[PDB]
């Protein structure tokens, strides 16, 4: 089974962290794409022999390879590897479709966000960080690559939508597994596909899309589903009463005790920390490989 060892800096996933001296029980230096290793079945340990400058030594990672599957093992618990990522990081395009015009109530929603799948199709995505920059504007609705993607200024890593709590700025939740369940349930009952059947009476596709986006913000950024609070909140002032009631339905479903009906979703992380990460609406496992992810805490010593 193929694995890629990747070193990251906690709180800034815009690039891999190079210069970490790492040891697999092989010694190597963490690089910018990852260290590829084909391994047969057994139990392995990754140890940071030396951190880069300004970073602390991370705890060792124990993982098991067994029959084409990888499992991370932390304190009496064995879980399927949460980190499944594309081999070429920061190489996928996402865009905001400026060609698409459709009102939320009276104004253009103007938040029609998409990611490009490997085969050139597109999937609806939602912003995961209300305060950060939306994916590059595309005047022609994704038909051509934006200059931000082509120049390499804004590109995304496609990962499996697991271990997502770390990407949030003001999470409502305190438990990452509960958080993941909430997110998967909003997506499940929300707007997933152009042309889908909208079952809520009177609602348009754009209105369900908006309600879905706000329901995501409810969990990622602790947005309040209150008309008076939404007045000046990222355009949601234009959301009508019926549409906010559906946002509330999405949230209340997500919060209920039932397990998510879907399994895994695509997620996308930018190579620019000013840009939002994005939660997807589809699942493309074909390009994802097992990552052994290790993350380093930056030190912050007061300059005296």
């Amino acid at each position: 089974t193929s694995v890629l060892i990747r070193k990251y800096a906690i709180g800034d996933y815009s690039k891999l962290l190079e210069g970490a001296t790492l040891q697999l029980t092989r010694v190597f230096s963490s690089n910018d794409i990852g260290e590829r290793i084909e391994l047969s079945d057994g139990t392995y340990t990754l140890t940071e022999l030396n951190s880069p400058a300004g970073y602390s030594i991370a705890e060792p990672i124990t993982f098991k390879v067994e029959a084409g599957k990888v499992y991370t093992i932390i304190d009496g618990k064995q879980i399927e590897n949460p980190n499944k990522e594309i081999v070429e990081p920061y190489s996928v395009e996402a865009y905001n479709d400026f060609e698409e015009f459709s009102v939320l109530t009276t104004q253009n929603y103007a938040k029609f966000y998409y990611a490009k799948n490997k085969n050139g199709s597109s999937q609806v995505v939602y912003c995961f960080n209300a305060d950060l920059k939306s994916p590059p504007d595309s005047e022609d609705g994704g038909k051509t690559m934006t200059p931000d993607f082509t120049t390499g200024e804004v590109k995304y890593t496609h990962i499996a939508g697991r271990d997502l709590f770390k990407y949030t700025v003001k999470p409502r939740d305190t438990d990452p597994d509960t958080f993941l369940k909430h997110i998967k349930k909003v997506i499940e009952k929300g707007y997933r596909e152009k042309g889908q059947a909208i079952e809520y009476s009177g609602l348009t596709e754009t209105q369900l899309r908006a309600a879905t986006q706000l329901a995501i913000y409810y969990f990622t950024d602790s947005a309040e589903l209150d008309k008076d609070k939404l007045k000046d909140y990222h355009g949601f002032g234009d959301m009508n009463d019926s549409t906010l009631a559906v946002a509330k339905i999405l949230v209340e479903y997500a919060q209920d005790s039932n397990p998510p009906q879907l399994t895994d979703l695509d997620f996308f992380i930018p190579n620019n920390n000013k840009y939002q990460s994005l939660i997807g609406t589809q699942w493309h496992p074909e390009d994802l490989v097992d990552i052994i992810r290790m993350e380093d805490k930056k030190e912050v010593i007061p300059v005296t």
